[PDB]
């Protein structure tokens, strides 16, 4: 038989092993010639793999890279200008990859060239929080400051935001041991630590869902127009930097001014952590300067779109995509996903040339530029927006397949809660004591859901990945999954965006036997299959009503601590939680019929798979939400103060937060009000996708 | 057979002729209780006729009225203030209706109180062209003036608009019977024409598509969140009356200061069409006072939505939708299309009680506040917007079927030229001259296509009426067909928006025998019925490919105009025209393969019916034009200039128009250029909707 358990049994760990080797030898950033070989390896690979088509799509996109003669870093520089601390300027290669070139040194992509120099502050993690603290109860102004900050909590971009509406004249990041050193493990490459000399590095843009951050809206293809930098997406107006833990303790151990406010300002280096502004009096007149010299330019970049034709509706289209591109040598981060990605292929492959073909259309991507702010998945999907928002059905990312070894994490919309737990049940444990278990039971075991008992945890989908523009700019349903670390007994992994995160990183201290790669391949491949394959889609629209009811519960409540505010400007969450009930009894309505239609009938079929398909599509407004135009879906959004962390009605939420610091309250409980409308609106739209259509 | 012609068999002359009358007796203004009455009938009756499910729609919208305590009415004013002469304060009603209640006196809805005073200027049809004239070339300036325009050429909101621009005070409107008086036919009751008392009403809003001035985006359901008055989309600021020519010879005949500058600002008045500012000499310490009291306010308003349900694909729509709404009694605007659409339903109604249903579903609307901004359409179709995005085949629009008796005008999508060419060679012509000869080949000898020998003149679509959110807004395909008058001998119809568009006025001097109704009866409902029974929908994707071309070049030939700055700027239409010619061969390529399509496969149909259907779809930019985010058709809008008149590419028209005098020339051209990519990229994007889709 050619059925799910075929294609499942296909899937070799020992596979996914030489193709992550084979893809981690060289470095592959974007925009550079490795990474444009290695599309074409897997664009040939891919063919020889069975696909119908495999074509690269490419794009000219704003991208930055550091001057190789004129290299970044940050001084301590005395009362005379001299330099007499200087951090360094590239991390110590890894055992064996020394003579490697080409090795980006550690940046932050997208920073403005500047040397700025002045006194130091210290903003823990330069979250909304953070700075709320320092200015509202310290007293303290970072304005023309230069800020340190310390990596973890919260997606960069957001850092260096929040730094700069404070007035920081530049900003520095730097990895925490408290966040990035796990205790009792060693440093690489004994063991899976962040040495102090590792720097994490990483785009620091505002793109709210653009891309390209000079064509939002369009493709950057060959005639395209392009906005000048000046009004150019997401760039930030101050110099930023990355820096490693040895060379942090330099600039921290001589702060002085207001010592940090409590303990969670604290992390684990052996300086007192003082907020500043500047050094205790014998170095106060010591300054910090930082020499920054990167550029912005256009660049081609790569995207590999692979076709297997689907044999009774070519015309839906279950996408399975996932980053390339590199910061180095991507042992972690994209590679053991996109190895997982290559062996999904090769089944779905060789269950072609033996003459199966799935129901639907299923697309296969291979993203570039990914690290620069989503920009090869947001231009494709910008240049195929019509045929993606009327034929697809899901889309499934697939870029780091671990980052713990531990148990598995799943983020998803709720149209997928269902189709998750069956595929789970149906698939083998790979975790030490659950031996013929199955992968729901020691997930559920090791990761229980909040809300119900014998039920895994399932998150909401944020951002921070290539399936942005596919869910919260198009209204497509997505989900992703990847083994994960215990957040109980223990910020990502530690040797995140770092030269030391290689092949040998995983293959000796997470997953020597490419099991838990296995598994994931499992969960990925697995979903696809069923969402390709099945005859009535495998969406549950019902899971929606429930998470719906929880989200108005919870802004309800947000609201709730405002009493009086809502009697005197009359705030009703009623049409909310109206809608939210009709959506349930519609929902129900259609589940029966779902089950109970006629099973002879392809039409019907067809208008009822219309309407899971369309249900996800139904949360989107066109208009977007407020000063973000291409956050579009009602109910989910990436956090305005973090953009890893998705928010639940984020257009209400926005509205709420710290109102009772806005100086006109009639204004704010207005828009409040206004959010809601739209909200209720949306909900019980959507609820009538589901009503029978005559 | 219950087929078309069964269909077409069963609609009557004397039919039709009974619901006009029975539409007429009373007037239905927007938000009446009268209006309310028809529409409870309109329901009753359709239910009677057959349909599944027959409903009402209501929404709150913003409506405009006057004051009846408190008459509108425009004076001249002496060195005193003694009130010398008074415009009228309503139109003398007609033979039989003299004790007629509720007969909105003339005014222009949504125009602000106020009793500006001050000196007249005339702008002649106060066009954009007009006021460059007067101000470029004439010296003129408008600012603290009244102006006087008469009415025609263009939408009366766009004159106010312009107006409002040049620093008008307040603005009048006359019928200058050079636009409204044709030579040789009487005035009311004794012809058609229109007397010297006789006003136009209208609204005087540019909403550019927005719907309900208060609820932007949304439907203005019952928990809506509204603007405050002062943030509402699209109301003058200067107070605003319109008045017949009896009165407006009153007001010019003193008029002073420069000449007319040529003889296309004169007239038919027994004045001398002076410009001004001011009265002549003897006069000259007189002043026009204006007094305007009418209000704004929120009023319920009612559309009637009735469904007959597809018995194939009842999840695909075809509407079939015209406005109840009138100024008065509205004998032509809207009664003569709200009673062929009523014959419509009745005939498909005596088909679906023998036992036949269409293939597709047919949506029959009776719309309510069209005289108003077209918001009952608008609001209908913002709530039901996700349904119709993704189920909306076509709209038929079904206002006024008569505007002349000499041959019929057609407007509508090129994807439905063809189904109107093919429709009318099966119908009978009813003219004079062409007894046993088809409506298509009258129809082509009296108005012959610019383009074509031996075909029709078919228009492009503008605004003005009730499709403008279907087609511009939402990109659901959508056409209007009416009988009309002879332009080369021979501004609307000289009675429109007047107390005197009665019966009588139809009866007896448009269409005694109510055999032009009958044909557009039969144009209106073919279409339909075409659209919603033709197992492969009846759009030709190569027409559309056709007029692209046309567009192409004269936008081209627009630029050419500026070749000095077309070299400058490197300003370059060969991505547009590269664009226009993949579109052609693919739409070739896709008709070839609808020809040859395997017709047994009921997916392979559904999937290309899809293509064709979501066609018009992808000419949407979900961005929107420049300023104006409701008009979403890259192709078509309303022309920036006038609301009635479609642009094609008119992002490009307008970032061209005037460009000459844009004070930043590298700026402007810029934003050709980018409004060329904009339009580039949308035509290959939906050219790529008709590739093969895997
Ligand atoms: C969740 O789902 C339910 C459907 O079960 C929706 O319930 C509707 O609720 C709205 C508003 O609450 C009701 O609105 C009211 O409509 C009355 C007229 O209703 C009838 O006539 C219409 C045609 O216009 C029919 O469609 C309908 O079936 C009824 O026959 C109005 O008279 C009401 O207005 C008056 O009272 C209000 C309230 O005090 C005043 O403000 C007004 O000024 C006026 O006096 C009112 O507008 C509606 O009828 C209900 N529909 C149905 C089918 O039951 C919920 O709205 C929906 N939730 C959300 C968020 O959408
Ligand atoms: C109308 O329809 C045709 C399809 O027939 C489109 O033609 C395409 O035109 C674009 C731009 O004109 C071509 O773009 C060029 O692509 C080259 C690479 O193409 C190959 O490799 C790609 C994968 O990336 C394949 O998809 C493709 O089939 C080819 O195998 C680039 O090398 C070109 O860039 C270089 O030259 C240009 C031009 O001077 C320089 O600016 C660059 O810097 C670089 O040196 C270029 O980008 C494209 O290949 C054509 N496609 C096909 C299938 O033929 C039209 O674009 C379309 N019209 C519109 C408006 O969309
Ligand atoms: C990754 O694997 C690929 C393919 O198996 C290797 O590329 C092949 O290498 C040789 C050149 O030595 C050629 O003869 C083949 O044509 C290549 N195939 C393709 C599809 O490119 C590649 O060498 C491997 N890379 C590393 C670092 O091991
Ligand atoms: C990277 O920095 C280098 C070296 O400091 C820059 O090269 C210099 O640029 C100036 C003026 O543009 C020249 O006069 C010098 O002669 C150049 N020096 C050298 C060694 O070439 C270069 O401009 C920068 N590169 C980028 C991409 O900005
Ligand atoms: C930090 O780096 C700077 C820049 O390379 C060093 O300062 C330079 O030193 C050379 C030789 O001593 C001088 O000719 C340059 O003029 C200096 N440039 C600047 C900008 O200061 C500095 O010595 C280094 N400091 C440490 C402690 O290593
Ligand atoms: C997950 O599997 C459950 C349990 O088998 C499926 O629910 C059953 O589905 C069939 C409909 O074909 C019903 O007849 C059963 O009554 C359902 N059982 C229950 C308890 O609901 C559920 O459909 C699967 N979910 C998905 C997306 O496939
Ligand atoms: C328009 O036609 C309708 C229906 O044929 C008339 O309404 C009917 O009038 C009588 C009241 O005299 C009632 O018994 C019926 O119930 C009404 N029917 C409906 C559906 O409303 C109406 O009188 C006519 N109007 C005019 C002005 O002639
Ligand atoms: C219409 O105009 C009338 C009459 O001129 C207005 O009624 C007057 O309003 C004022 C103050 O609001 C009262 O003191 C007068 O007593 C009223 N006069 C009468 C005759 O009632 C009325 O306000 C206006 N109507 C609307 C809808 O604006
Ligand atoms: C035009 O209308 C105005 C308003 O009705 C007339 O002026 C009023 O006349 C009465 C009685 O003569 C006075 O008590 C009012 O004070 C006047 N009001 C104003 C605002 O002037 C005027 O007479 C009419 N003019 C003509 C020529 O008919
Ligand atoms: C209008 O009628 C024409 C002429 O009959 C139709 O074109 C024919 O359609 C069939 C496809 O079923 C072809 O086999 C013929 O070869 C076509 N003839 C020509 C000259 O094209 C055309 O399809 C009709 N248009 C619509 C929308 O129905
Ligand atoms: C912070 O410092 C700057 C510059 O000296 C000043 O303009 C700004 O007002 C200060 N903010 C506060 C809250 O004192
Ligand atoms: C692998 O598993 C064991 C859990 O028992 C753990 O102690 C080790 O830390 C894990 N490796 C990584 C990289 O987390
Ligand atoms: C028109 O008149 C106003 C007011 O007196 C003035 O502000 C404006 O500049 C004038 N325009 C021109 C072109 O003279
Ligand atoms: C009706 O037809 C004749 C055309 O011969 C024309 O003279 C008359 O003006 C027409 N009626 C109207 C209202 O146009
Ligand atoms: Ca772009
Ligand atoms: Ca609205
Ligand atoms: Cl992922
Ligand atoms: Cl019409
Ligand atoms: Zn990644
Ligand atoms: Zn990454
Ligand atoms: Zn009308
Ligand atoms: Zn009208």
């Amino acid at each position: 038989k050619h059925n799910m358990k075929a294609f499942l049994d296909e899937l070799k760990a020992e596979n996914i092993k030489k193709f992550l080797y084979n893809f981690t030898q060289i470095p592959h950033l974007a925009g550079t010639e490795q990474n444009f070989q290695l599309a074409k390896q897997i664009q040939s690979q891919w063919k020889e793999f069975g696909l119908d088509s495999v074509e690269l799509a490419h794009y000219d996109v704003l991208l930055s890279y550091p001057n190789k003669t004129h290299p970044n870093y940050i001084s301590i520089i005395n009362e005379d200008g001299n330099e007499i601390f200087n951090t360094s300027l590239f991390e110590p290669p890894p055992p064996g990859y020394e003579n490697v070139s080409d090795i980006v040194p550690p940046f932050s992509a997208f920073s403005p060239q500047g040397m700025p120099e002045g006194d130091l502050v210290y903003v823990n993690y330069a979250r909304t929080e953070d700075f709320f603290k320092l200015e509202r109860d310290m007293k303290i102004n970072c304005s023309g400051k230069i800020v340190i900050a310390r990596y973890g909590k919260v997606f960069r971009g957001n850092k260096v935001k929040n730094a700069q509406l404070a007035g920081a004249k530049g900003v520095i990041l730097y990895s925490d041991p408290a966040d990035y050193f796990a205790p009792g493990v060693k440093s690489y490459p004994d063991g899976w630590n962040l040495p102090g000399g590792g720097v994490q590095r990483g785009n620091i843009l505002n793109l709210n869902g653009a891309g390209d951050p000079l064509t939002p809206g369009y493709p950057a293809n060959e005639y395209a127009y392009r906005r000048g930098i000046a009004e150019a997406v997401g760039l930030p107006s101050i110099p930023v930097h990355p820096i490693g833990y040895y060379d942090a303790q330099k600039l921290l151990e001589k702060m002085g001014g207001s010592a940090p406010p409590d303990s969670s300002w604290r992390g684990s280096l052996k300086v007192p952590y003082n907020v500043g502004p500047g050094f205790t009096g014998n170095f106060s007149t010591q300054k910090v300067k930082m020499h920054i010299h990167s550029t912005n330019e256009v660049t081609r970049i790569y995207n590999v779109i692979g076709t297997l034709r689907g044999a009774v509706e070519p015309d839906r289209y279950v996408i399975l995509g996932g980053h390339r591109d590199s910061w180095v040598f991507g042992g972690i981060d994209p590679q053991s996903g996109a190895a997982v990605v290559h062996e999904i292929v090769r089944s779905f492959g060789t269950l072609k040339k033996e003459g199966w073909r799935p129901r639907r259309t299923i697309l296969f991507a291979s993203w570039d530029a990914e690290e620069f702010g989503l920009l090869g998945s947001t231009e494709w999907a910008e240049e195929n927006s019509r045929l993606l928002q009327e034929r697809g059905v899901a889309y499934i990312n697939a870029d780091s397949s671990i980052e713990g070894n531990y148990t598995l994490r799943v983020d998803c919309t709720p149209l997928m809660y269902s189709l998750v737990h069956n595929l789970t049940k149906e698939l083998k444990s790979p975790d030490e004591g659950f031996e013929g278990k199955s992968l729901y039971e020691s997930w559920t075991k090791k990761s229980p859901s909040p809300e119900f008992s014998g039920m895994p945890r399932i998150s909401k989908l944020g951002s921070g990945n290539d399936f942005e523009v596919f869910f919260q700019r198009l209204g497509i349903a997505s989900g992703r999954a990847r083994y994960t670390k215990n957040w109980e007994t223990n910020s990502g992994y530690p040797l995140y965006h770092s030269v030391y995160e290689t092949y040998e990183l995983v293959e000796k201290f997470y997953d020597p036997m490419f099991k838990y790669h296995l598994t994931v391949a499992q969960v990925r491949g697995g979903m696809v299959f069923e969402l390709a394959n099945s005859i009535v889609l495998p969406f549950d629209c019902r899971d929606y009503a429930v998470v719906l009811r929880k989200y108005a519960d919870k802004i309800y409540s947000i609201s709730m601590k405002h009493p009086q505010e809502m009697k005197t400007y009359s705030v009703s969450f009623d049409s909310l939680f109206s809608a939210v009930k009709n959506f349930t009894e519609i929902a129900s309505k259609f589940s029966e019929r779902l089950q109970d239609f006629d099973k002879s009938n392809p039409i019907v079929l067809r208008m009822m798979n219309d309407q899971l398909m369309f249900l996800e599509r139904a949360f989107i407004d066109p208009l977007g939400l407020p000063d973000r135009p291409f956050y579009r879906h009602v109910i989910y959004a990436p956090s305005s103060h973090n953009k890893y962390a998705g928010e639940s009605f984020p257009g209400i939420y926005d509205a709420l937060f710290d109102i009772e610091s806005k100086v006109d309250p009639s204004k704010a409980w207005g828009e409040v009000k206004r959010q809601i409308y739209v909200a209720a609106f949306t909900v019980q739209a959507a609820a009538e996708t589901l009503s029978e259509v005559a």
